[PDB]
């Protein structure tokens, strides 16, 4: 099982899903893959 939305990230290839590791701390994957 990979990281969920709100869940703790280091990279994006560490944040698995359809989900960005975030730009600001806490580096948190958000969903804002919305295209």
């Amino acid at each position: 099982a990979c990281r969920e939305w709100l869940g703790g990230c280091s990279k994006d290839a560490d944040c698995c899903a359809h989900l960005e590791c975030r730009k600001k701390w806490p580096y948190h994957c958000v969903a804002d893959w919305t295209v």
